[PDB]
């Protein structure tokens, strides 16, 4: 009930229901506030959208702590009283004295929960060829400094241990590193990017019943799983990591090349200035001034 | 020909050319990537787009300078050697200490140019009602600030001078304004939120040969001008400061709408996750991991 | 007893002890962690020695909501479950909105209290003359704006009512603020700049049992009062706005000069890279290292 | 002669005299403007006092390119028209693509020069034992990235190859290191933590004519070498790491002493507020205010 609580809101979601918890991948605010507008119960805040958005790069580990906290901590927050925002972290961003950092600074910015995942430092998108990871006692180390952190802190924060090991190393090698992940207290798993629908329900009925999330990347190469198939298979979360960054470029090109070749944007009229500052929270503001004494409103 | 030279590539467009010069309004790194992919010769970075994006907020004077010097460092140098931006440096974010720190800044950043307007500090976008603006002499006091930096910087950059009078005092106030502004040595004049076409064309006529800039404000309360109107106005840059945050919000509401209602994001398949990378740069990236002796990729 | 939880921390120091808090003023991580080492029961972050050291500047109303939150943030969380930190923050960055945004920010941030003032927009350093303030009425806007803001966060936030109006409106004037600040909702006030020490027992005794806050200006222009006079007159809390801007410089600027003619930095030994690492949480690293079964370290 | 040609000036110190280029260690707005107080001619970013000031955290690879570059940033140009800034850049944050990251904001934010080392990425400071290096083709790979992308941007950046391999790998191991930087570019090498005053005259001569750079750290675990003695040996630069962040802990530390015991300060009554505001820039804003025509100042 208290503000700043999407720890403790999408803790409950997983421990007190058995609902497939949906949460669509957002990048920045306007992606955020859209979702929010739209009543999803949580949300997912992706790195590679992170990376396209505020720093205009691909997904190679080119965003850092800093960035990622920053763009979490911005959209866990534009409403105190909202759904509970997943990050993703990504490595960790270093060894374990920064994966304890970084859990640290997501926690205190109140973000719900992180995935964690075994690639190696110099990382890359999960869907990309030639991803490498570490060893598993070298990812356990990390799962070690997260969990480590969220119990210092006295925190519900959700970690999800994610395993990039399925394209180098086999399904049976990403199932022990969940299994070992498990045990050092991760709270949820994911095998990221499953090669086959009957791959997914296996691996939900291998750590069964410790709940996994499903991780559908848009046009990726991965299967596409619907909402009521991931459910049926017994997923408790699922993220949709590229839901609005994929779209927004399709709709953004569109309008450009109608600019460049005929001299108008031609949006919708009803997306207009005004509505875009509603979804952003202009009423809330206009409140705080006129709330305040102030006659600017 | 040099790189972060955006000052002076965009002066010699404006003073080596009688080209209509069209920058898209952009917000973050996917905006002004695709931009850039289809060969835009400018930019526009719009201040409305990077409050809604970076912060989530409303254009009520929330993003200062740190989070606009910001996105627009991180959009002017996506490509060193790529188009010059244009960037929305509202008031200046304080009196003219601020005003020169700013410009100072902005410069420094690569940023081509800028529009600095005449708002009370508590500004907000100029398409909404309630907007006051200063003094004359206070307005210019600003000008004067920012026109003195970029002097003692020894840079070509291109401040514009934009009055938001024309909804409060009227058109012969504005034009007294940008005549004072011209005076005090901006480049470009903005009159911001036309009320006819008629009007538009007139401004022009009444500052001539002065250059003018017409901000395109997508389902706006300014009339549709086209860019074909528009360069037989005689205006010299036109921006569009919705073409990107309008239609990126169209098309991630109606994905999110499918994604709750069916369960699919349904986003067109050509929008892979390599694409997007594509757009924002991957390439590059792993031309310099190949490049450097690297086998990552 | 929670991390994170300065606020409640002030709070009871505040309601229930008749302890005078003493607030060294801190401006960075090493100033922080010096006063943190010395067992400091609060803190307090200088807006002054934050635009010094984070941007080089003079308080002249150069650091923003941004820099000042990212200081803030940073300082109140190098220990989690260490002293409260009272933060600096100056006029609030703009009218309502902004006050209420940075208040909520703080708050989030960990930030126990701040101190909020009358100066007008463009301000300036407390002890430099040529220093306005607005209106009565305008300065009730921002206490309101920043007492609804921690209310509606159910924050424990400690609000400080600064006025500087005394330079320019007389002690009379003052006086009245306080008293309608207090009636606002503000916690504590702070009258800036006593000219003589009878006045700030005077000060004390008109607002009484509202508790007070002095501000000591090291080497400023108002009365050297020492912890055991403002004990005795009745104030609660008692900062040090440049308790260690002031020494470092003169230490830095000692130092440099001994390199600059003599070739050596001459700096007392004991100072070593790990005593300074020491002092900055290298403990506290190693042990996140070791325990996660890193062996690093 | 040109604003924020700072790696020219370092260039034309470097190639066109023969002086012992001395670098004060700077790590924040004061300490770098008390540097500039006092004449020198180029100034030394550290990365250990950025990391304890900025972040208030020990040198164990906690500081990323964000806040190291948002540091040199801000020091570098404090004065467009001042000396020259050498910044830490440490392993380059990352694989290839981050040092060329790392190396492309260095210098767009002009700074003059930087030192990339060989240590593995979880680095730490390097008078700390326990320091890994990597292998020379994975060092020379960031030392080739490094140098491609100064040239690609057409830039008179100065790259220090610094190798820390003394500790675990020996002398020749080092020489080897630097010859084979060198070839690929870099501009001046840095052999990390002599171990005697023989051995650090040696290597000049190794290297020679092809400069190196001397880092003094100040009550450290290498020589004290003295400025005549380091001209003597042949060193180019020498940068002094500690030269500030040391003394200003010890003023910080017996101030705050004295605070705690004695309720007072005691700072020499010279270090005024407006002394420091005067050292932070005071003049220059006041003429900004007073040249655009304010009458705030
Ligand atoms: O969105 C993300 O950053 C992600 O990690 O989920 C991903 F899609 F990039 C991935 O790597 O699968
Ligand atoms: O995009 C902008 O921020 C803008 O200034 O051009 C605007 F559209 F918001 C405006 O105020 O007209
Ligand atoms: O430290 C501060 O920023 C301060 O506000 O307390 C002050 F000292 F600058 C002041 O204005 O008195
Ligand atoms: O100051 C620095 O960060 C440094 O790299 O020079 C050092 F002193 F920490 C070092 O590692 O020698
Ligand atoms: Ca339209
Ligand atoms: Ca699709
Ligand atoms: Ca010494
Ligand atoms: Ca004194
Ligand atoms: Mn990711
Ligand atoms: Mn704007
Ligand atoms: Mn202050
Ligand atoms: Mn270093």
């Amino acid at each position: 009930d208290e503000p700043f609580s999407g720890a403790k809101k999408l803790r409950h979601l997983l421990e007190n229901t058995d609902e497939l918890i949906v949460c669509p991948g957002v990048y920045d605010g306007l992606s955020a506030r859209t979702a929010m507008e739209l009543g999803f119960k949580s949300l997912y805040m992706t790195g590679a959208g992170t990376t396209a958005s505020r720093l205009g790069q691909p997904d190679l580990a080119i965003a850092q702590l800093h960035d990622m906290r920053d763009n979490a901590d911005m959209i866990a927050n534009l409403d105190p009283f909202g759904p509970p925002l997943i990050a993703d972290m990504d490595t960790g961003y270093g060894g374990p004295i920064m994966v304890a950092r970084t859990v640290e600074h997501y926690i205190r910015s109140g973000v719900a929960g992180a995935h964690l995942e075994d690639q190696i430092l110099t990382k890359r998108c999960g869907h990309l060829s030639g991803k490498k990871v570490v060893s598993r006692d070298e990812y356990l180390v990390r799962i070690r400094a997260a969990v480590a952190t969220k119990r210092r802190l006295r925190s519900d924060f959700v970690l999800i241990a994610r395993t990039d090991a399925l394209q180098s190393l086999g399904y049976e090698e990403c199932i022990e590193r969940l299994r070992a992940a498990r045990d050092e207290g991760a709270d949820v798993g994911l095998l990221e990017g499953f090669r086959s629908k009957e791959q997914a329900a296996a691996a939900v009925a291998a750590l069964a019943p410790w709940p996994l999330l499903l991780n559908s990347v848009e046009n990726g190469h991965s299967p596409l799983i619907t909402v009521e198939e991931a459910k049926a298979m017994g997923f408790r979360i699922m993220i949709f990591s590229f839901a609005t960054l994929a779209p927004a470029y399709a709709a953004i090109r569109e309008t450009l090349v109608r600019l460049r070749d005929h001299g108008v944007v031609g949006t919708p009229d009803g997306i207009t200035p005004v509505r875009l500052f509603e979804v952003c929270g202009l009423q809330d503001a206009m409140e705080v001034d006129n709330g305040a004494g102030g006659k600017a409103f």
